[PDB]
């Protein structure tokens, strides 16, 4: 048992709800959230651009450390970083830019960090600016993450497409 409220269970494993990541983190404050991160962890526009004003531009500061010590992630890649005070860890995952032209099919390897995880909470990987079609984002998800993971579709328009979609 945990804390998430009022999602729509999909699979033995994945939850969908329509909600803002940035609240319903603040509400449950769970141990791990997933970013919509680049490679370079500028987290400007987006999921992204929204988790980090929520922390007060702690996570940018946080990020710019990493970089300067590791260099860029890899499309489909992720790296552990603090939740500040969102959640415990957030899991910034890289899913490919379908507006930079990155192949859709690293999509599978960006949702594959997922199953390092127990639970997470988690926006659909390349949907948004990220210019991928979110039903194929689900579908991926899916198929592809074994452990549970709670989705959060801020746009409510997009949440009832993808549940009445939903195979
Ligand atoms: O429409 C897609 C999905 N997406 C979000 N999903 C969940 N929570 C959010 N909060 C702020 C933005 C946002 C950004 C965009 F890429």
């Amino acid at each position: 048992v945990n804390s998430f409220s009022g999602y729509l269970k999909l699979t033995d494993n994945v939850y969908i709800k329509n909600a803002d990541i940035v609240e319903e983190a603040k509400k449950v404050k769970p141990t791990v959230v997933v970013n919509a991160a680049n490679v370079y962890l500028k987290h400007g526009g987006g999921v992204a651009g929204a988790l980090n004003k929520a922390t007060n531009n702690a996570m940018q500061v946080e990020s710019d450390d990493y970089i300067a010590t590791n260099g860029p992630l890899k499309v489909g890649g992720s790296c552990v970083l603090s939740g500040h005070n969102l959640a415990k860890h957030c899991l910034h995952v890289v899913g490919p830019n379908v507006n930079k032209g990155e192949d859709i099919q690293l999509l599978k390897s960006a949702y594959e960090n997922f199953n390092q995880h127990e639970v997470l909470l988690a926006p659909l990987l390349s949907a948004g600016i990220f210019g991928a079609d979110p039903i194929h984002s689900l579908r991926v998800c899916v198929d592809t993450v074994r452990t549970n993971v709670y989705l959060a579709v801020f746009d409510k328009n997009l949440y009832d497409k993808l549940v009445s979609s939903f195979l």
